[PDB]
């Protein structure tokens, strides 16, 4: 019941971003929920950011919706996703390997799009929601060791959303960030404006 | 685990908006998930369109979020609402009840905000999914049938939007627009475009 309504949602988002055109002006968010909470034009303030966001999503299911992006290669692109393949039990390295495969078709499809590898967030389990994300709470920081290297390696630009969220004292997020352990209120999403938009202006 | 998702949600969408702006350029989409779903200033290539939907929500889940929408004296609101009430066994009088509850509250704090009502969208039990919604299709009529009069009886506009979603033979949504019986596709939201940009023109 719970796949069927992340699978139909998800081709609800991808039909409606194929009708929808990105040219070479465009900035993108791209990624899962996070991602898809934002209303990202006017947290920046700025009609040319885009939301290529969708609830649920995993690193393929971003790989398997490129082409109505990159196609118009657009100026940017922020991608943040993995949460979801850690909920799954995917190990790090896989979905490492597979953000390097989305990593590699944006560089191969839209060379000069500028690609931003956002660090994924942390998630804390004091709410008692999502258990299977936030009893994974360690893998986001193995993650995010290994994303790092891969930026430079691709040669691509690393975004640390992370440590600003993240209680250094726990390795888990800030509660003022969440309501339920995973996902950002208005606060959190003020605090990813102020981190990223001097990469969007 | 159902309801607390919601209402976690609702508050993560509803703390986001009250950080974000609203001025009297803008042109406000207000509703539950099948107004959350779309990109709206994309659809009408206007940045002046914001996205004021939340999935999950209700008549009073609207009436109380209003308060950073109207304050901002907006140009035009479209509001959908509804469906979420008739899946709690609500009468169609009493969600007419609190949507003239909604028009009262915006009237009363933005009386130069022109209003418009859309007709609560057929659904369809077809692909067997949100029963609790789609058993009861035959309430959207009911509604729409109550809710054109309330309209001209609050000298505000209403949108039938539900004459081009629906299959005059049954009553319920033509599958061409939804994969899951209650929200829509790409193609449903070119529809509602279509039916609508003359109202944002
Ligand atoms: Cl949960
Ligand atoms: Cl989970
Ligand atoms: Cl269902
Ligand atoms: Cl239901
Ligand atoms: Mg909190
Ligand atoms: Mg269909």
């Amino acid at each position: 019941n719970a796949e069927r309504k992340y699978s139909t949602f998800y081709e609800q988002r991808a039909t409606l971003f194929e009708e929808l055109p990105v040219t070479s002006k465009d900035i993108i968010f791209l990624g899962n929920s996070i991602t898809n909470g934002c209303e990202w034009a006017e947290l920046f303030q700025n009609k040319n950011v885009k939301n290529r966001g969708i609830s649920g999503d995993i690193c393929m299911g971003v790989y398997d919706r490129l082409d109505p992006i990159v196609k118009g290669k657009p100026a940017k692109i922020f991608l943040l996703i993995g949460i979801n393949d850690v909920s799954r039990g995917t190990s790090a390295d896989k979905i490492i390997s597979e953000i390097s495969m989305i990593v590699r078709k944006i560089k191969q499809e839209s060379p000069k799009t500028k690609l931003y590898l956002q660090s994924v967030l942390p998630v804390n389990d004091c709410y008692g929601m999502f258990n299977g994300h936030t009893s994974r709470w360690q893998v986001v920081k193995q993650i995010n060791d290994l994303l790092e290297p891969l930026a430079v390696k691709e040669g691509v630009a690393y975004i640390d959303l992370y440590s600003h969220f993240v209680e250094k004292e726990t390795g888990k997020m800030n509660p003022v960030y969440t309501n339920d352990g995973l996902h950002l209120l208005g606060k959190g999403y003020l605090l990813w404006r102020d981190i990223v938009k001097p990469y969007v202006d």
